[PDB]
């Protein structure tokens, strides 16, 4: 069912890095990874938690639609793009943490936890600050656990409205051309060791969907582009994209 | 409300071509075009019709959703990408006429004519102008058409054409050669962080080798107006 392809490691070593890529061929229900053990190692979800946090917020009406504006609170923050108004689309594109902490507080522990148990999401543990548990709280999720969650999202199978799932898959739009469509969220876990980078989503082809989840050691923010670059080297190595 | 910017004509004649491009800045609610007369001329919609058709099919049930598989009837047509199975996403992409022909049969004239008239589409008794395309497209963007929100969302999904960290383009191509003038279309919009530019262009397409120019000339104009890099 799974299959180890350690060749992929050359892409991590080329860039002097370490991590795991996990691929899943929907048509052939076959997974692939350079490291089956690390594929199942659970880390903080960091901003990949913005997928489930969007779904819940939309489904509870915290977010009415992807046009609703969330005004900047006027607190200038190290991340220049955080210091403006945002709707769901730009908030996900630019991982606007404070916008989603506010979603989190309006959701509340109770519903947050109930929903993560409905979603089957990683270790389902929200314990910590309701508005930071995904950065420095209890929640743990592995790459293969990201793929099970995303596959459900992709078939409108989560226990929230079809519309909610449709609007979140829209906000995940990352890349589209005439060979593929990538829908995906980045993560950068940096408050608790180990420092890692996430990239989770999937690539849509004419006649298949390839779901991916990768994470990798991220000591300094200089390697943040490697998250996507190494994934695509794998996808390009496996002929999923040209 | 409509400014003529004849400067754009150079993007047409550098490619030894004649046409119109129509832009609509949505924030400011102002449009701009290289040719005001040609922007209100109605040409054959050709495949740009696949948009209202997709909506009606969806909102009626001919199409359950964008995953449903429309199997090839085994008849080999000259466009190779038609000679296979397709879903809404790939039938819009490849402009698979015989798939859409079938949608329309199952929709049937009566229902089709009633809805086309509810969208106030092309003619009220198909030809439509570049500026009528924009106006239809703006309602689609805001989910203001008289079909379900779901209908409208799935069609915008199926209109996805290009996306990066500078813009998203949702659009549909069109090409007709039965009748003069032979015209290509490209209609849709480009989404920015805090604005959305609708576009509609058409151009004399006297052969076919210049089909890429529908997209190329449109981007040269978006590039000029600083809307995209
Ligand atoms: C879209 O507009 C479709 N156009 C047609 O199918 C053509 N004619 O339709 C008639 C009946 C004439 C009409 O008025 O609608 C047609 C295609 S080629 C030719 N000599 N007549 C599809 N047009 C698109 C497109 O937007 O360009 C096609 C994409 N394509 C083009 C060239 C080669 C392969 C694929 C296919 S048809
Ligand atoms: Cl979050
Ligand atoms: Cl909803
Ligand atoms: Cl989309
Ligand atoms: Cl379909």
């Amino acid at each position: 069912e799974w299959q180890e392809n350690k060749s992929w490691n050359a892409h991590f070593t080329e860039h002097k890095s370490q991590g795991v890529v996990v691929l899943w061929n929907e048509n052939k229900q076959q997974g692939f990874t350079n490291n089956l053990k690390r594929a199942n190692q659970a880390f903080l979800a960091a901003s990949t938690f913005k997928i489930p946090n969007s779904l819940i917020a939309l489904d509870l009406g915290v977010v009415k639609d992807e046009h609703q504006v969330f005004k900047w609170d006027g607190q200038t923050r190290d991340i220049a793009t955080w210091n403006r108004d945002h709707n769901l689309i730009t908030a996900m594109k630019y991982s606007v943490v404070p916008v989603y902490q506010e979603f989190a507080r309006q959701i509340g522990e109770a519903r947050m936890s109930k929903m993560l148990h409905a979603f089957d999401y990683g270790n389902e543990d929200i314990s910590g600050n309701v508005d930071s548990f995904w950065l420095d709280g209890g929640i743990r999720i592995s790459a293969t656990e990201q793929i099970s969650f995303l596959r459900k999202l992709y078939h409108n199978k989560l226990h929230v409205s079809e519309r909610s799932q449709r609007i979140v898959k829209q906000a995940m739009l990352t890349e589209a051309n005439g060979d593929y469509i990538i829908r995906a969220k980045t993560g950068y876990s940096t408050r608790i060791e180990p420092k890692i980078g996430w990239w989770v989503g999937w690539v849509e082809l004419d006649d298949n969907v390839w779901f991916f989840a990768m994470n990798m050691d991220m000591p300094t923010s200089d390697g943040l582009g490697l998250r996507q670059a190494i994934t695509k080297e794998v996808l390009k190595q496996e002929k999923i994209i040209p």
